[PDB]
């Protein structure tokens, strides 16, 4: 019982309330494509290739999000936002996810869990993850916070 | 040998050069989603649901385009543009497709083939198609035109 509390709650529904022996993935990168990248890439596209382009992205993205499960991670604390496509997948995988985690929390979590805050998903591997005996969400007053306990 | 010539060529590659006993689908509707509908629907969306929305569209669209094969049509002459996603599918189905067909040509084709120019895909059925002994593309001088012959 040594830890970090985070005033954030799991981003999704059917995500676990508790995770015993958590393999924590600290992602500094955003698990979502900015409205500006898409709008810009859509405007500059030939009218006929808009849907083709959009499919390539959603597939690349789904392939990229999947690199989280492949690392064996069962908990992912993202510094940025996590979009709905990424929320659903992580939910089905039973992965506990939190978004908009403060930079300070990310740094603390890093040192307390021995995880390496990755800025890109192709760098997410079993070795850059953090360890913690238990990661869980609970009601603390009128707030739902995330508790990272037993920081190994 | 009675017909309509169209100064347009098949929109795709691996589409047939000839179609014997053509079952012609006259589509007044566009087989593509306007850049403006998407850009607008993307801007007004919550940043996180952009990709979800985009997937729903591509699937609805692919389901809608498929209503062409289901009618038994082997030739589709669209009054508007046909996007790349729609070009590929039609190509795999061996369906001869042409886009940006002039309104006058559409009306002529209608009366000469007995087809009903549909403005919506859910109205495409075996009965609203036209008949023609042969629909084919060929080089006429420095142009590649479409010839609808044996108009039944």
């Amino acid at each position: 019982m040594s830890g970090i509390v985070i005033d954030k709650e799991k981003v999704h529904s059917k995500m676990p309330d508790v995770v015993k022996n958590a393999k924590i993935a600290l992602i500094d990168s955003a698990l979502e494509i900015k409205k500006t990248e898409i709008e810009a890439k859509v405007q500059i596209s030939d009218p006929s290739k808009i849907q083709d382009f959009l499919n390539q992205e959603t597939n690349t993205f789904k392939q990229m999000v999947e690199k989280i499960k492949k690392s064996g991670a069962n908990v992912v604390l993202c510094q940025k936002g996590i979009d709905d496509v990424a929320q659903h997948y992580l939910a089905k995988e039973g992965i506990y996810a939190v978004r908009r985690v403060k930079k300070s929390d990310m740094e603390k979590l890093a040192k307390a869990t021995g995880a390496k805050i990755v800025t890109d998903l192709d760098d997410l591997t079993p070795s850059v993850l953090g360890e913690a005996e238990t990661v869980e969400e609970r009601k603390i007053g009128d707030d739902r916070m995330t508790f990272v306990m037993g920081c190994k």
